[PDB]
């Protein structure tokens, strides 16, 4: 098993399907990464997350450094052993969970524990990811508040590129980390093509194992996001994975893949699942609606997840309205399973050169 | 498979071990029944409940008649299909969940929806259990507030015996129910030996498939409960199961078995599990305590449950303090597994004629 090897097996338009081989496992792309912010994919045992088809999950530097603590997790043997997930884990750098969920400077960011004072710099971010034992380390960046003026978008992108270099050097100077994990850079620049180009060029000059498109999924509509992806993704190195941070709505994913994206993550499947929203091939439904109180059909008519094989909408409706934990468990497993099935259909259609048709058929029925 | 067959395979003192064969499965006694009040054993899939070793679970007439509704569950195919548990289910009659969680009369009880007006009589209680598709139906009784004066204990017991007859007749007059389910009577009489005797005699005269000892686990100390069991259990028919309602503390169960009890139920395993209390052979521990933050040992050193095979106290400690659903899931599976292991050790020791010794050894280490 190599430290990192991304191979593209098939293409159609800007879409690609392939694999990323890492020491802890293989990642099938396009891939969807369930979110496990507090060292757990909410309401699911790791074996269940794996059973749905997930090859990798997402962790968070910000949340884990606060609770239970980076040093503590290292003392306990690492995040993998801690939570019981032995496959790849990608960790965000914290560059967004601090300004989202605080004194900023060219050195990093200091903040008040939303739950104490804590400092987070490019060097400390990379070190925390090392202590967690992350497989895919994200460069520490400074996200840009949306909407953003050209001047502000430029300043934030420029700082992010300086921090990208500091992240690269911190990562490379740590032997154990450089030889066993991978480092992804993050493109910034808001919705401005020239800034995106400058960012892409700076990142490519430094060199990374993968390139994320940051600054999206922060309030912009799908039209705008797609517009930015149209010119932004082609700027990134073609032979490396393209990761769209925070994008998860089913239709968003299909459109992003049509534009060259290989990796995704979103709290939608889990967060919405707990809120009563279930994804189906015919569009999302809210199981709390009274019309489901005596509906004996499964969440989705085609889904092959364990939830749809055993329980009815009526039962889950009852569980969610009653505030039962099993309701959260079932809704979450189904939603994550749905997302993985979507990724599988995407991968197979690209491999067979019928992805454009799949996208059309998907949209027609989903909407 | 017979409708009902209780067989005693071995005995030691007042203790007995055996089986109850029913249409939906075999119940090993002494048995512990996990509680599934809202059509779910909180935080556990039915397959997980079964995996821990449970042969039967407990449902509630009161809660289910309010949400999702008895008629609704019947329309949906019954409680078994609804929640996905195909083995025996014992349902309490509601005679305690109304006066615990309201206009009373000789006809029954009317109450305000703690969540509307609803009536509950012996006839309606038996009918609801029928609509739910309960395997073991409990007679509708009137529990006695503890402490209780002799006069009040007598009145409540007398009414309960009149209601026991009405329950018997309602059950027998419903063909489908009489041929496929079983009916258990409930002994009352508070802590008064003469009332317990009168109740036992009235119940035996009517005739039931099993006899529960009611009126305990309502605030009395263990000494008092054991004292009442000492003279109460022997009053019940020897060849039928003896069910102690609501008793679950590990030491309470061991002592109750030493006194002739065959069945138990308690929310302790589940409720306490969610509260951070984990049962171990060395006594209960509260996983929220800071001393467990870096403890890599499993919840219990000997437990063979899936939780103890994969996760550390440190991780569960983190989950519970963070309010994570997986924390509730893991704590609950372990606690229910522990309770079943306890029942297995009890059953095996009785079969081998070394139960008295097991009880001594259990208490010595647990305390
Ligand atoms: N480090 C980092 N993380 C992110 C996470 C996001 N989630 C949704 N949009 C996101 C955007 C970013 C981003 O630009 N940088
Ligand atoms: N029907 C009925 N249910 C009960 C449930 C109980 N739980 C704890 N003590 C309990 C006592 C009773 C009782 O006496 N009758
Ligand atoms: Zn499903
Ligand atoms: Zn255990």
């Amino acid at each position: 098993r190599p430290r990192f090897s991304f191979s593209i097996a098939a293409r159609e338009g800007k879409a690609r399907t392939g694999t990323i081989e890492m020491k802890r496992g293989v990642i099938r792309t396009p891939a969807f990464m369930p979110v496990g912010t507090a060292a757990t994919v909410k309401a699911l045992k790791p074996e269940t997350v794996r059973a749905t088809g997930a090859d990798i999950i997402l962790g968070n530097t910000y949340h884990l450094m606060l609770r239970p603590g980076a040093e503590r997790i290292a003392k306990l043997g690492g995040l993998h052993s801690f939570m019981g997930w032995d496959r790849p884990i990608l960790t965000d750098s914290g560059g967004y969970q601090v300004m989202s969920l605080t004194k900023q400077s060219e050195e990093g960011v200091t903040f008040k524990s939303h739950l104490s004072r804590h400092m987070l710099s490019p060097e400390r971010s990379i070190e925390i990811q090392h202590l967690l034992g992350s497989d895919i380390v994200m460069a520490f960046d400074e996200c840009t508040p949306y909407p953003a003026t050209p001047s502000r978008a430029a300043s934030s992108m420029e700082r992010s590129m300086r921090w990208a270099k500091r992240s690269r050097d911190a990562f490379d100077s740590r032997k154990e980390q450089a030889e066993n994990a991978a480092l992804f850079g993050i493109q910034q620049g808001s919705v401005f093509e020239n800034l995106r180009q400058q960012s892409a060029d700076a990142l490519a000059e430094i060199g990374f194992d993968g390139y994320a498109v940051g600054g999206l999924a922060v309030g912009e509509g799908q039209d705008e996001m797609f517009r930015v992806l149209d010119f932004s993704v082609p700027m990134l190195p073609d032979d490396k994975p393209h990761y769209l941070m925070g994008v998860g709505k089913p239709d968003d994913i299909v459109g992003a893949v049509e534009r060259g994206i290989d990796m995704f993550d979103c709290v939608l499947p889990t967060r919405s699942g707990r809120n009563g929203q279930a994804f189906t091939w015919d569009g999302p439904i809210n199981i709390r609606n009274a019309r489901f109180s005596e509906d004996l059909k499964p969440l989705d008519s085609e889904c092959h997840c364990a939830v749809c094989q055993k329980w009815s909408r009526a039962y889950i409706h009852h569980l969610i309205r009653a505030g039962e934990i099993l309701g959260a468990m079932l809704m979450t497993e189904h939603n994550i399973a749905f997302y993985q099935q979507l990724m599988q259909k995407i991968r197979d259609s690209i491999s067979e050169g019928r992805f454009s048709q799949f996208a059309q058929d998907f949209r027609a029925r989903y909407f």
